[PDB]
């Protein structure tokens, strides 16, 4: 029986209920149903329509499922980019997703930030001929945010192009405009508390009319996964492959846990946790800031700075069954990453920074 | 408590230890542990380790995971085709294959069989600039099976080419002779009896070659699916995004537990199950064999014809607890397709034949 709980950034602990509703997939036998079956269909509207109700999006947005958020990041260059891209780059994550525009044969503009650092809106241009640009609301490398109100100056910025935002390590956290961009995504194993194994990619009606533009155009969007054929089956409460039915199962029911407290609720007991955890930051002999502007210091994945070595501090933790993640890369020795999904309660957080407190100093 | 048990073709019926495995991954929190970790790397290690064994997999092949076979279709087509492929179509499941070529910009070749037949070899060529060959060893819609006598008379007419065999509704059944082929691939939710969620692609150096050869010549061969992102990753027991740590650890269990039963011996009861089924439909005065020719009949997903309606003979079935697959689309009122997988039991395939002999004759 493994009893430490996990303030790690992905994966990370379990939301609390999908023990339960694991043991209900297996004695109802999800994983043996057909994926054509009327009782799948049943178990994807559930997932579906509880993100539209949890995540308050309008009519003209529409909820894919895919395997990864990685792969959602390649299918976004191929069925929506034909030569040019955009995007903000200030860490590992931000990074990877442009680089995959010119491992597609796109020319990729970027807009950069020292890792630690976030942007400011004022001082960015969009060139015009940028077919979409690429926001990461949580650059989890760095844990550095770009905040709703900074996400929403780039519509102005370039009025046809397509907005994508990164939401991976966030969402339910921001509460998006969605009149102010075109798609948000993010996989099921950080905030939503599931195993990895399930990507969600929320699009608009631009999104798709783009897709279906190039292949107008004569040009190869994909197979499987191309945006027409997603859409074609979602209208039928299917996916156009056999699916991960055990995440789409569990994230219907985790996000019916969610829509009990709300997202709002939720966004509170997020706040009140990261509060926790700041106040300690601020006056910590071993632990300071990773991110220095406190606007754009991440509520979800807090980073800090820290004297110590990860490994000790986790070596400590250890008989309290507790650990954090230590830092991205090269960052793995002076910093450390605290989770603070849905998943971790406020008593959690509490038992963390108090033996934090008594421990560490 | 649903307590019926499924005969449908994939998804199907778990196999039998999964339960009990699936406790263990809760228990463990494996869905929590990071896919950098030194224990998700036990986990991978154990799967991969564990295929190779039980399919007896020399030196020069590697396994690699993925999200699914339909996404390994298309990855198949990224990495390795230049311009042309060659693809025996003789059904639903080859026919989509033999589209994604198209659908990404190649020229494919197509030898084709009637549904409801397979192929003869002596009267088949293959163009010399054909790249790869694409065979279905199992065409699940139609119950056709190609053997592996006649898979490996493909290799001396086309040298040069790289074939693949799709195996998603047969492995572990076929025994291949790898050195005639290079490569094939099966996703888990068939004969591995796993919920959906994971693709296994097994291939050798002359594959991985040729997606080097490709990226070389200045072609993309994708992003983070590519041959040698994903090879980089194996060689370090992880994969290039967070995968489906759950299944990956599932696959490592009912791997350890068919090594304990010995592929050959699993064969074994393979043949003896589809025997009792023939023996039934030899005599039938409802069932007849959808695959005229006794060689290419499949043993792991039988199809017989009907006089009866599916959805009659299921109704009759269900309190019984079992249920039968429909025939494939247009098939789907003259058809049933029988699963016949390691998972399914001699005595519950005895249950089933008995209870038809009983009920529909």
């Amino acid at each position: 029986m493994n009893n430490k709980i996990y303030f790690t950034p992905g994966p990370s602990e379990l939301y609390p209920t999908v023990r339960q509703h694991m043991i209900t997939a297996l004695d109802e036998k999800i994983g043996v149903i057909s994926h054509r079956s009327k009782k799948f269909e049943e178990v994807y509207k559930t997932a579906s329509d509880n993100l539209k109700t949890l995540l308050e999006l309008p009519s003209n947005y529409e909820v894919l499922f895919l395997a990864s958020a990685t792969e959602i990041w390649e299918r976004i260059i191929q069925n929506c980019v034909e030569k040019k891209s955009f995007h903000c780059v200030n860490g590992s994550f931000s990074k990877r997703f442009y680089e995959f525009a010119g491992e597609l044969g796109r020319e990729a503009y970027k807009e950069e930030a020292a890792f630690g650092k976030g942007f400011y809106p004022a001082d960015i241009t969009v060139p015009a001929d940028a077919e979409i640009i690429c926001l990461t609301h949580n650059e989890t490398s760095s844990g550095v945010s770009m905040p709703v109100e900074d996400i929403n100056t780039f519509r102005d910025k370039n009025k046809d192009a397509l907005i994508f935002v990164d939401a991976v390590s966030s969402l339910p956290y921001p509460k998006f405009d969605w009149t102010k961009i075109d798609s948000v995504f993010f996989s099921v194993q950080k905030c939503f508390g599931l195993p990895a194994g399930l990507g969600v990619w929320i699009l608009n009606d631009r999104v798709i009319e783009k897709s279906k533009a190039l292949l107008a155009k004569r040009k190869s969007i994909g197979t499987y996964h191309t945006i027409p054929s997603m859409l074609e089956k979602a209208r039928v409460n299917q996916t156009p492959e056999t699916p991960n039915a055990m995440n789409i199962f569990l994230l219907g029911k985790v996000t019916g846990d969610m829509l009990q407290i709300s997202a709002d609720g939720i966004r509170k007991q997020t706040e009140e946790k990261a509060a926790l955890i700041n106040t300690y930051i601020e006056s910590s002999k071993v632990f300071s800031f990773g991110v220095e502007d406190a606007k754009l210091r991440s509520m979800t994945t807090i980073v800090a700075n820290t004297t110590m070595l990860p490994g000790e501090i986790n070596k400590i933790l250890e008989p309290f069954d507790m650990a954090v993640g230590a830092g991205y890369g090269s960052k793995k020795e002076t910093q450390i990453r605290i989770a603070n999904f849905p998943a971790h309660s406020l008593e959690q957080v509490h038992k963390l920074v108090q033996t934090l407190k008594e421990k560490i100093g």
